[PDB]
């Protein structure tokens, strides 16, 4: 039974790594989503006053 | 190994309610890129036309 | 203490399963908004040649 408890120990560590980083992925994407989104209602804008 | 078992169960937990919302910070990003998307097309739309 | 270890086994494989999945759908937003993004900047760049 250690072994077997030692191999989730691992398997917690490496997942808690994993979403670590998607945090960062995730926090990136929204950014750049939301940046997109503004960028292209300002085209939508500009052309309206066109 | 009672506490090494239990420590595993709270990390488990605790990544649970990370992903859980991660889930939805990533459902949210890719909707928020998808109308982007959209509303840049339709910018590029209106420009052809013009 | 048999079951609540594979309680958690099996919890840490369906939450792997659910970090590769978000993983996925981070990729697929990131590359979504980033197209967002650069559509946005193309309409915004036709738009100041106007």
């Amino acid at each position: 039974s250690n072994a077997k408890i030692d191999q989730l120990s691992s398997d917690v560590q490496t997942l808690n790594a994993k979403v670590d980083q998607l945090s960062n992925d995730v926090n990136a994407a929204r950014s750049d989503a939301q940046a997109a989104k503004d960028d292209a209602a300002r085209a939508n804008q500009r052309l309206d006053n066109m």
